[PDB]
């Protein structure tokens, strides 16, 4: 991977989407130092806007070449390059929110170009999503497993709530490269996203990851 | 020090302190995992509640036995042990808040204890401190260094706003041993403190920290 992902990367992204009916189109570019496990965002909605629910149903959507693999471990979305990988996700929310997405990656003049296609549904409008009552997404570890040849991870998410409270998700994401590729082992991998700017509308947003893989206690 | 530290610790605290004049008592415990740079702390207002300031010029006092070193970085906090090491640090604010603390760490019975004294003055009465408006502390890095047989370590750090802005402050802080260690070298050391749960008043809050030893670059 030297010689596809470099220590310093680019990306930009383009994400279409719908939650309960409201399209939203959003456009975005990043860059981060993909072996340390750190990358960066800045987007801006490009249609829809102001937007009518929450940013972190959408912000854990906007990068799986920059998670910091120890060599005991590999590196699966990263030697899927330059030819790329898919992964499709549903996340189900307590309320009964329903966020499906599906997104491909590629490798272009040394860019990450990423397709997002986002789809909300059934989310509670009494509920903090549609009330924009939530606070950022607490601190999460996902159980990364092989199955039927591609790479299934899943994470038991809980949302930061403003008054003080949870909002509980569960993610169940497929990741599989668009080219045959060794598929790592049962291993689990460590994260934190954060809201680090903004307007007062979110329609431009910046954003921080750090994400490192390990194995289990 | 792997008789002193070990894989999972556990530690308490109790801070005294003063906002404007306004003096609280609050009480804590925490564990974590030393050698992995994780940890926990669940604290509470014990007198002077509901605090009438943000959470968040509280948040870096209640850990840095509980960072991850490199080999090559030598561990100061850790080596400073079971006699244990002292610090006082200075937090300048855009505004004009300053904020003094001082705090003696030592380890009794195989969990370290913490007491914490702080002095918070000329915080402007319309700030984003005495209007709560604060909402989350950023990603931070520390320009950790030795100077006349001790160890200080700078910031220039920034706290989230509750409408997309920024709020600057300035970390000093200074590291001594009860007893004679090893200077460490010109490292530089990564966190992210997040405020994971809480309740309404901020009279209970739960709070976490991942930190990790490097170099320049």
């Amino acid at each position: 991977t030297e010689d596809v992902i470099k220590e310093f990367m680019q990306f930009k992204v383009r994400m279409e989407g719908s939650v309960n009916g409201h399209y939203f189109e959003i456009e975005g570019e990043g860059e981060g130092k993909p072996y340390e496990g750190t990358q960066t965002a800045k987007l801006q909605v490009t249609k829809g806007g102001p937007l009518p629910f929450a940013w972190d149903i959408l912000s854990p959507q906007f990068s799986k070449a920059y998670v910091k693999h120890p060599a005991d471990i590999p590196d699966y979305m990263k030697l899927s390059f330059p030819e790329g990988f898919t992964w499709e996700r549903s996340m189900n929310f307590e309320d009964g929110g329903v966020v499906e997405v599906q997104q491909d990656s590629s490798l272009q003049d040394g860019t990450f170009i990423y397709k997002v296609k986002f789809k909300g549904v059934n989310f509670p409008a009494d509920g903090p999503v549609m009330q924009k009552k939530t606070a950022g997404w607490e601190p999460s570890t996902e159980k990364l497993y092989p199955q039927d040849g591609v790479l299934k991870g899943e994470i038991s998410h809980a949302l930061k709530l403003k008054d003080g409270g949870h909002y509980t998700c569960d993610f169940k994401t497929v990741y599989k490269a668009k080219k045959p590729v060794q598929l790592p082992g049962n291993h689990y991998v460590d994260s934190k996203l954060d809201i680090t700017n903004h307007n007062e509308d979110y329609t431009v947003v910046e954003q921080y990851e750090h994400a490192e893989a390990r194995h289990s206690g």
